[PDB]
């Protein structure tokens, strides 16, 4: 019996914002109790510190820059996406026999070829772009007055939600709708001879903060505005967590089901987030940005009640996913992940003596990551590269590159070395973006990989 | 019985220049004749204002900065063309039992793997260039001379015409030339138990300007030298499009076969053309540079005697002709253009809510069209967007955006989205042109896309 | 019988560093036998002044500029390679029955889809980067400790040998190494029931400058140091050959195999190397950068004591390989070479009217060559193109441009024309290199194709 298979991923959840990764007043039983009975995950990163890169990597289990993917995409609409030449994680289940839905927040591509129905999933329900409002009583008005006004570039977070390529009007709060819409996968699922994937994209707790009073209710003593908005926001993401375990249980698929829960990228600060102990957030290549919050729960596989302190990367779930399924991984793939599984019930580091890598890209410059064993190498700001002990100085305080020049250096020229096989970016989120890329001759990487 | 299908494009025939969209001077009786029994077109608009971008859309099915190619092929040659992996109307139609024939005018890639007869003709006849000298009694000696002293890069309008790879020497005006081998190919196409396609490209009225005696002496009231030799070159096309209608009738083909008759882009003002009542000319994003004269003919069909007053663009032609041929459409193969017929059959605007582009690059800059029901957003010499009602303003007369902002704004939104899958350039018609691209980190779409 | 074949090329072997192309103080009587009995080419050309591009040229039989491969791959290491879509001449005679191998330098590729084993060869043993350092007891010590200091960028020059993809650990001086498994490959072959490819690639005599003391004692006159380590290195090539031929004879494999020997690129006059009478050297467009010598061998086929005077391409080797192996080759393949055998047995000019290129580039411009017939055109320092008549100036003294205008402005825009197919390069030798080439905004071939 091939096991079902859900990853739910939040969209800017910061890394102090769940129970279990240590908040103090922000309170997420449900997700909690996944945790409590399973494994979490204290150094979980993902492939860039922001969206739509960090999907493109989940999906494809590669690094965004290796398929033209290391921008979101263009923030006013587009006819391009992740390319289709790379096969996503659902694709490749479908085919060995599994039911495939994807729910809510997709970022990857609006046209026909980069639809979810033809990457893989057999049912989509949600929002194409890179977020959405959350009350139907606020957005519908407002689309349906400039629609009628004859405006064809509407702004991406008030158009309907489809299902299957057809518009429909939501009635609840976005969150809310996109639980029950989870329940109604896997209650269609009993039906079907086969497994389940299923792709659980919240757009909490991402902009705009619009929270349901009664879930801010439930948080009297946080008196900051925001904090209290996104804490709210938060509570009714493990709201539908909770709905969907239980449907889980009602349906006999909770204990042969792996459910994977994490952030697409560090929380943003300025947007009511907690990264505690990590530094700064959302889009930097300092902890904050890119290491998330990671839980696995699958009962009698994953043990219950533990932590697991070596690095995971979110390429691993693409051949974790795959191997767990039964189904064959190509060579010609290029995965720039591994297997985790092995390492993974031996308490083995699964990039034992391997780096991983992040880079995201800025006006004339990049900043960039490199994690390795106990290592963490830094480069931000045009400064020099700095070197952190990780496991020592997990807030990034005490650069130690000068008593470790040669380990540096190497690090370095790996990510150089690793590097050739990035494809020149096949869109930007806005034009200028684009237009100062060829004015500064971008990638800069002779700044970028200067060493000593 | 799958209709025979006939595209006839000329090569900078002016909007006025035909006497079924306005001339008083040049007179065109048998293309008139196929629209005074047929159906021409007000608002018919090629993908780009100049040659090669042009037919490579019509070719294609798809806007030429989607395929890489938004300019001219190098004027010396070259070892590239409109890329193989975008299948073309003639291959389409091939593989559907279609007898298939090009003629004339290539302009679309040199090589094996870019000549006609490996993109789907079977025949071809003609010149792989931009255009072509029309007399061969002039150019054949200038070409034996070259070649004789070993030239190798000689100018592309004195090389001899070709037959499916091999060599000719042409003896008539070529203009005659490409009409007789019309006959030929529809002469032919009888013995076949298969419809036939059939792409006839002249190059006339193009540069040189260079017509017959015979045909100038039909306008003596044209005084200006380049008119009456412009005149001239026009009702050559004229003869050659009876000539072919003729072979059509005595072969028991007209009557189902669809022709079209069009320009691949505006006239050139400084070489005899004229673009009455348009703004510019050749090249331009004005009307004058990609709105041209087009007609469909199919008795029984397309209705006789009408005159369609709704947007049509050149990468209709693909899924069009295609839906009629029974030909299917793979979505793989990402159409820009739209199956006009179902609209036009009931009078309605095939692109009712939905914009239809030009995008013409120059140094450092781009100049771009929008044309979207009664309104023309127009983006030109680095100056503001400006908005007209096109529908009361066809010469482009009263900027009209103060008071449409928002309308304005949200057309430049669209095509900025549009944008994002225009591929880079594949090449560029002179050297200096792509190393100025480079340097000037094209495309400027900050500018072209503002406000 | 088809004919077994070996390609046996030295790295930066300077033009006059053997005695057959006129060596004066180096002395190589093995390499000297193969060319007393059969032929030498006094025109030979390889398609890049230096390693990667060279060998990618070799082994594909195109021009490097067509696939990406304009550069030397990153020094210190990288996922790239030679594309794989371009099938090299290993894997079409693999594909036709002969058994494979290849031996020392690759330079095309360090992953897994790039490796040898997965470009046509059965058997590779050798180093996978653009050279090594020379003695096992010197290099095995400091690659240890680097391993055990934990570094993973280690010098590619240091790192060890392999065969087959497993480590080995070598005992002998790697051009001794190299012969011996040379020797080890053509015994294996006798007992397969098949004809053997065996490309034989010497990192002899490019850096470091290390040779054995019994080899370069056998240079006791010359008196500078480098000259005569290098003619050291340069004798244990010659060693090499001779131990390769005995087996050949021992195995009667000898009078069956076509043997080439040729250098991937001129001499580097500061490393060691001679290339009189020809210019400059290692990296030039003048001659000294990319004409080397060249030998045949094939007893009762390849005429014995001659010299061909014509040019010919390290790109007709591909074709030319195949037609005498009976592989067919496919015209999607794009090979820029010509089977210049037929041409060869009449002592005819296989390249007769069709020109052979170099075109190295630099920092915001390229360098470039023209050969055609008698003609050798010049694009160097920035310098206008200037022309020689190579039959009669083969030290380019002699600048003939101003009396034959016509012609090298031809032969200039045919270039012009045959480059607008070349790729923009997948990648560069060093990061900066790649950065200063968007930053110049390169190809800059407004300079390089002016006049
Ligand atoms: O009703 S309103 O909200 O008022 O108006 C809206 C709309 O605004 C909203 O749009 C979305 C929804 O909520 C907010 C709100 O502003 C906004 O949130 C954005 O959502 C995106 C997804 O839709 C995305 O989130 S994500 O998907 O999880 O990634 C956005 O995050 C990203 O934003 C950029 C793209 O990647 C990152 C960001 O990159 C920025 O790019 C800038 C250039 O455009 C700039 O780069 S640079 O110039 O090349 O250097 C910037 O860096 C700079 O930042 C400041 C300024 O200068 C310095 C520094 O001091 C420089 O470093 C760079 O960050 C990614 O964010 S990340 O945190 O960096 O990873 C998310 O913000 C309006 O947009 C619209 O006009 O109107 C509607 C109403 O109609
Ligand atoms: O024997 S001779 O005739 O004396 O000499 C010939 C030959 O000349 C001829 O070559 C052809 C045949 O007749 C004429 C003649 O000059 C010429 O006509 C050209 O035919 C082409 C096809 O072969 C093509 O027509 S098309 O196939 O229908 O498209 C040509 O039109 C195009 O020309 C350019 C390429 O696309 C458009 C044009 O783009 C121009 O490019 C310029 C850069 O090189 C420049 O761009 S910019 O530098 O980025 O700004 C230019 O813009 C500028 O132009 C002037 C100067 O400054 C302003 C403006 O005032 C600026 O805007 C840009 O237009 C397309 O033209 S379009 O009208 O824009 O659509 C068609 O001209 C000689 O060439 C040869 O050397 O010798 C032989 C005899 O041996
Ligand atoms: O122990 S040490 O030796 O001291 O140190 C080593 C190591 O150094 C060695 O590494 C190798 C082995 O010996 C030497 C030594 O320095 C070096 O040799 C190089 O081997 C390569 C293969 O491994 C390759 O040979 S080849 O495979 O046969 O091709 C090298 O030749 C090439 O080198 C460059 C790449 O292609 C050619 C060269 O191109 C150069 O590119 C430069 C940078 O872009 C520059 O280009 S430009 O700026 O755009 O114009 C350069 O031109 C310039 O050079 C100077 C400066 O400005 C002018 C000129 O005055 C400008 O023209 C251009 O040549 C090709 O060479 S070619 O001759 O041009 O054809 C071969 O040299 C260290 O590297 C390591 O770190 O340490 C170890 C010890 O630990
Ligand atoms: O760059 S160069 O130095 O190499 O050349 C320079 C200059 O830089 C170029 O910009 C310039 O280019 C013009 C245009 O293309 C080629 C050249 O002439 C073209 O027009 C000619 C036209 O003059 C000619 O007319 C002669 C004339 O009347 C009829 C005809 O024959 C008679 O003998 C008489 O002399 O006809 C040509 C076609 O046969 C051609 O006209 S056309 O084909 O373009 O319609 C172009 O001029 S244009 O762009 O103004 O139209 O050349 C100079 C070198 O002089
Ligand atoms: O969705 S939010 O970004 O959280 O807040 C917005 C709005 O702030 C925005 O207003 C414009 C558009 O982008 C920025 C600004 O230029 C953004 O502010 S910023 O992120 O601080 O730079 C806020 O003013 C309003 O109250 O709420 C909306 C969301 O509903
Ligand atoms: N159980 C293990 N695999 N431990 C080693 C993992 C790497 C570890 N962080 C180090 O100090 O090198
Ligand atoms: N004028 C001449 N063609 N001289 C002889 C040139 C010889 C040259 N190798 C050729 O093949 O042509
Ligand atoms: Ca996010
Ligand atoms: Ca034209
Ligand atoms: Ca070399």
């Amino acid at each position: 019996q091939k096991p079902n298979i859900i990853l739910i991923v939040a969209d800017d959840l910061g890394y102090a914002d769940v129970g279990f990764n240590g908040s103090k007043d922000i309170i997420t039983p449900n997700i909690d109790d996944l945790a409590k009975s399973g494994t979490s995950f204290s150094d979980a990163y993902v492939a860039h510190p922001f969206s739509g890169p960090s999907r493109a990597a989940l999906m494809t289990g590669r690094y965004p820059h290796k398929i033209g993917s290391q921008f979101n995409l263009p923030t006013r609409g587009s006819n391009v996406g992740v390319p289709t030449d790379a096969k996503f994680i659902s694709k490749l289940l479908n085919e060995n026999n599994y039911f495939t839905g994807a729910l809510g927040k997709w970022h990857m591509g609006d046209t026909p070829q980069h639809h979810p129905n033809k990457r893989g999933f057999d049912e989509y329900y949600g929002f194409l772009g890179g977020g959405h409002n959350y009350f139907p009583d606020q957005y519908q008005p407002q689309y349906k007055k400039q629609k009628a006004q004859g405006l064809k570039n509407i702004f991406e977070y008030i158009t309907p939600l489809e299902h299957n390529g057809k518009e429909v009007k939501e009635t609840q709060y976005i969150t809310d709708a996109l639980s029950r819409e989870a329940v109604n996968f896997v209650d269609k699922a009993v039906n079907k001879k086969h497994p389940f994937f299923l792709y659980l994209a919240y757009n909490a707790p991402h902009t705009p903060l619009q929270a349901k009073d009664e879930d801010m209710a439930m948080f009297p003593n946080i008196k900051n505005k925001d904090r209290k908005t996104y804490a709210g926001m938060v509570y009714a993401v493990d709201r539908g967590v909770g709905k969907l375990v239980e449907a889980l249980k009602k349906n006999n698929q909770y204990d042969n089901t792996l459910i994977v829960f994490m952030s697409d990228n560090g929380g943003k600060l300025s947007k009511g987030a907690n990264n505690f102990p990590l530094k700064a957030g959302k889009g930097s290549t300092q902890e904050g940005g890119f290491r998330v919050p990671m839980l696995f729960h699958w009962p009698k596989h994953v043990p219950a009640g533990k932590r697991f302190s070596h690095p995971v990367s979110a390429l691993d779930l693409y051949p974790t996913f795959a191997a767990l399924a039964g189904a064959k991984v190509e060579e010609n793939q290029h995965l720039d992940g591994t297997n985790m599984w092995p390492a993974f019930i031996k308490n083995e580091n699964p990039h034992k003596d391997e780096p991983i890598y992040a880079l995201r890209h800025r006006k004339g410059y990049s900043d960039a990551a490199i994690r390795m064993n106990q290592w963490k190498a830094l480069k931000v700001n045009q400064q020099p590269w700095q070197l952190f002990n990780i496991e020592n100085d997990i807030s990034e305080k005490h650069d130690v590159s000068k008593s470790n020049k040669a380990l540096l250096t190497d690090m370095v020229r790996e990510m150089e070395k690793w590097s050739w096989d990035n494809q020149q970016p096949s869109w930007f989120h806005e034009t200028t973006e684009g237009v100062n890329w060829r004015l500064d001759a971008m990638p800069r990487f002779d700044k970028t990989f200067k060493t000593t």
